[PDB]
């Protein structure tokens, strides 16, 4: 997997977020997590977080997995990384989202993310407390 470019438009919430990538806005949906709604426990907290992460962020990074790089609503599928700390995994390592979504071909990382909830689990973080 490789890592590139992206500019941040706008965060929109804990696992969405909208980036110029090769030139054109894209809503990118972060692969192999899930959040609680914006009206659930932590969901506002899941915004929050990769709001900071992203807006802070001198450069933000997309890394496509090796399947499917679009959704069926037209989302990018990627890790996505602020100042080369992924996202998806800092989330779940804060038990502010869970691994989900794991699909066979673009569960690159699925892995690490399990080793980040298994931490966010022991620590009863958030979601988990
Ligand atoms: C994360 C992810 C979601 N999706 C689709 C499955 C779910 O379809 P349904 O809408 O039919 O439930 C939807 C969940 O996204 P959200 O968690 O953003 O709602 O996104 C993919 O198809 N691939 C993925 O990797």
């Amino acid at each position: 997997l490789h890592k590139e470019p992206a500019t941040l438009i706008k965060a929109i919430d804990g696992d969405t977020v909208k980036l110029m990538y090769k030139g054109q806005p894209m809503v990118f949906r972060l692969l192999l997590v899930d959040i609680p709604e914006f009206n659930e426990k932590y969901g506002p907290e899941a915004a929050a977080f990769t709001k900071k992460m992203v807006e802070n962020a001198k450069k933000i990074e997309v890394e496509f997995d090796k399947g499917q790089r679009t959704d069926k609503y037209g989302r990018g599928l990627a890790y996505i990384y602020a100042d080369g700390k992924m996202v998806n995994e800092a989330l779940v390592r804060q038990g502010l989202a869970k691994v989900a979504y794991v699909y066979k071909g673009n569960n690159t990382h699925e892995q690490l993310l399990r080793k980040a909830e298994a931490q966010a689990k022991k620590e009863k973080l958030n979601i988990w407390s």
